[PDB]
């Protein structure tokens, strides 16, 4: 019913793992789009909610998930924006499908243990 944040990061922490392990398909989520960097003014207009795995981690590691679809949600949010914004025979998209699989493959049981 109610999460101790501790055990929640400890759940979840394996799934966000196996995300970063993923090499090369997690190098475009590992930290924020830049779009000023990137030179994508567009970005934003497309993109309103950005989410990375950097923001992921540090939302997991600092409690700011009360509850584990909260974390679900936001895994999916990152995955949304960049199938959205990118072409899909692009890298990041074909990227992105990647760690939907493994992510897909990783939150079933988690999910299920976690009530």
């Amino acid at each position: 019913k109610i999460f101790k944040p501790e055990e929640l990061r400890q759940a979840l922490m394996p799934t966000l793992e196996a995300l970063y392990r993923q090499d090369p398909e997690s190098l475009p989520f590992r930290q924020p789009v830049d779009p000023q960097l990137l030179g994508i003014p567009d970005y934003f207009d497309i993109v309103k909610n950005p989410m990375d795995l950097s923001t992921i981690k540090r939302k997991l590691d600092t409690g700011q998930y009360q509850e584990p679809w909260q974390y679900v949600d936001d895994v999916w949010l990152m995955f949304n924006n960049a199938w959205l914004y990118n072409r899909k025979t692009s890298r990041v998209y074909k990227f992105c499908s990647k760690l939907a699989e493994v992510f897909e493959q990783e939150i079933d049981p988690v999910m299920q243990s976690l009530g």
